[PDB]
């Protein structure tokens, strides 16, 4: 039972293919067209089925060349409205038919952000991008919007001829639109079956540059050179990921660098990973996000969570592979450093929700929960922690990597649950069942809070971060003189970030301490997004008024939720900035990403 979908389940019928023919209208902010779903009955005498929709206008539904009856049910909040279609002829088990639905999206589509020219780098052309995970594909087109169903797709997209369309698919040519010479039709084919949350579309003034044998970077012209350099390690990471996961099956691995309002670090859309421009640090230091997106090409896109309750399967395993890629490139002490950092982020998330809160469970129950409200670091880091604990229990990283590869092989092209994963774990490790039975499975999988056991972490690279953080926290006024720029001499950017993360966990610090930190370290000068984020949070929580304009600027000039939500929440909690935070949100709300607008509004208690 997928409790996030109103459509007929996979036990009733299954979509095998989508053919999407649509046109992008920037004047109306609508996508208009036809979705032809090839559907296979899983039942005898099948006479109707139900699809998910959200803010879609349906013109007609055509089967065997004739219009058929359909009905849209009442809207069920964030789940949208179920669409029941009456089949003209009853279907036998395994029979396939094609259902062509003519539809139009709403400008308010929660899957889409429509950008005006002034919101882009070039200032001349508008821009459109989608983001369907978890349950927003239904806000683009009618579908069984559940990751328990996998389908191939083809698409033809008409756009203004001056712009470029790209999708999560192999590019299959372009031509002028025979209905309109002011437009072009771009074509696409995705021959590997995918869950519908991986469908993606971008339209804008895009240019490309080759950066490896199977990778182009795409962005607006003004970001192409910087992006090519920032992500130059991509092919080396793909080669490592293939060694760990098995063959890369998707053909191309392209990267799209979105405008700053993209709400996430990355989205693993097949053939075309989407990433935030906040990765453009200038030194490749945020490349773990690329390693993460790469890893999803196996864990998530090949082996897929059957329902969103089991999202940790996607994320825990991807973070586990991510950290192995970074360990291969930069050493095992670095893998441990990042693993221990991840535990810190888990501590933060658990403290934020509360240690008994149901969103801190590894396996969640999303019945009547909007997935976007539950989303956090928990499935990532509690999931990673479980796998890291199992690695240490079962004999180390090379042994556990053997399991990961066998797991990917076993469940490729399938959708699975936590119980499927555990069953296979027990099968693979049959000779170590006695060790597996020592694990507190109920606690790890189904209890809220921090896990019942913390893994063992090498501390080598973390020690200096902790030492400096503790110096600052224990400092009194007469100790402040002792701090100096040379304190940071032997710290990498990763360590500076960890120093700030450690210190932020104990915030507020005294205002005089934070002023001294700026005097001697000049953190205001650093434009690395992760470091600047934590520094500004530290300043605002410690009640430094000078930081108010800096934090408001960062909160609004980009829209990655990891940064924008906590910055607004901190600014709201600071009496001196509270009214500015609310006013700034109100003024920007109409031009924000729809999901980000909703979540910041909820965080600020502004309706
Ligand atoms: C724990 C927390 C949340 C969930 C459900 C969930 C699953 C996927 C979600 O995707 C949100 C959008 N993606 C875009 C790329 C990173 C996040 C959001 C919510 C399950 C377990
Ligand atoms: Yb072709
Ligand atoms: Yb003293
Ligand atoms: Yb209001
Ligand atoms: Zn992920």
């Amino acid at each position: 039972v997928d409790t996030c979908s109103l459509a007929s389940p996979a036990s009733v019928c299954r979509t095998k293919h989508l053919h999407l023919r649509c046109s992008v209208d920037f004047t109306r902010r609508t996508l208009t067209g036809t979705a032809a779903l090839t559907v296979q009955s899983q039942e005898d005498n099948l006479r109707s089925l139900v699809l998910d929709t959200k803010d879609l206008t349906i013109e007609k539904v055509v089967i065997n060349g004739q219009e058929v009856k359909y009905a849209l049910g009442e809207r069920q909040s964030y789940k949208g409205s179920p669409m029941e279609i009456s089949l003209p002829i009853a279907l036998s088990k395994n029979q396939e038919i094609v259902i062509e639905i003519s539809f139009e999206t709403s400008p308010k589509s929660s899957a889409l952000q429509w950008l005006t020219p002034e919101q882009t780098s070039g200032k001349e052309h508008p821009y459109l991008f989608s983001q369907c995970q978890a349950i927003h594909c239904r806000a683009i087109l009618p579908c069984q919007d559940t990751p328990s169903v996998k389908l191939t797709y083809t698409a033809e997209v008409s756009v203004p001829k001056e712009l470029v369309a790209l999708m999560s698919a192999i590019r299959d040519g372009e031509t002028p639109d025979p209905e309109d010479p002011s437009r072009k039709i771009y074509k696409f084919i995705q021959k590997v079956p995918i869950p519908c949350y991986l469908i993606a579309l971008v339209v804008g003034a895009l240019e490309s540059r080759q950066i490896g044998p199977r990778t182009l970077v795409w962005s607006e012209k003004e970001q192409v050179e910087k992006s090519a350099y920032e992500f130059s390690e991509t092919e080396s990471m793909l080669k490592i990921a293939e060694d760990l996961g098995g063959p890369y099956v998707w053909g191309q691995y392209d990267l799209l660098v979105l405008p700053p309002s993209f709400p996430y670090g990355g989205m693993e859309n097949p053939c075309l990973t989407f990433v935030t421009p906040t990765l453009l640090a200038g030194d490749k230091s945020l490349s773990n996000v690329i390693a993460h997106e790469i890893s999803h090409s196996w864990t998530g896109n090949l082996v897929t969570n059957k329902t969103w309750d089991h999202f940790w399967l996607n994320e825990g395993h991807t973070v586990y592979l991510e950290r192995h890629i970074c360990g291969r490139l930069f050493g095992e002490k670095f893998r441990h450093f990042n693993a221990l950092g991840g535990w810190g982020e888990l501590q933060n998330s658990v403290k934020t929700f509360g240690e008994t809160h149901p969103f801190t469970k590894l396996v969640v129950d999303l019945t009547d929960i909007d997935p976007d409200v539950a989303y956090s670091s928990v499935p990532y880091e509690k999931g990673f922690a479980l796998l890291f604990y199992l690695e240490q229990l079962l004999g180390g990283p090379e042994i556990f990597l053997g399991f990961l590869k066998a797991y990917v092989e076993k469940f490729s092209y399938k959708s699975i649950t936590t119980d499927d994963w555990k069953d296979f774990l027990y099968s693979y490790f049959k000779d170590k069942v006695d060790v597996l039975n020592q694990v507190d499975w109920n606690a790890w999988l189904y209890s809220p809070g921090l896990p019942p056991i913390k893994p063992n972490y090498d501390m080598t690279l973390t020690n200096a971060c902790i030492a400096l953080s503790q110096r600052w926290i224990t400092a009194k006024e007469d100790d402040l003189n002792s701090f100096n720029a040379t304190d940071l001499k032997d710290l990498s950017s990763h360590q500076l970030n960890e120093f700030l993360a450690q210190t932020l966990q104990r915030a507020p610090l005294p205002l005089g301490h934070i002023k001294r930190m700026q005097e001697v370290y000049n953190f205001n000068a650093i434009n690395n997004s992760e470091i600047r984020f934590r520094w500004l949070r530290l300043c605002i929580q410690s009640k430094w008024e000078d930081a108010i304009p800096l934090a408001l600027k960062m909160a609004t000039e980009q829209g990655r939720m990891k940064f924008t939500r906590p910055l607004f929440k901190d600014l709201a909690a600071f009496d001196k900035s509270h009214d500015q935070a609310v006013r700034t949100y109100q003024e920007h709300k109409a031009s924000m990403h729809p999901v980000t607008a909703m979540l910041v509004g909820k965080d600020l208690k502004v309706d």
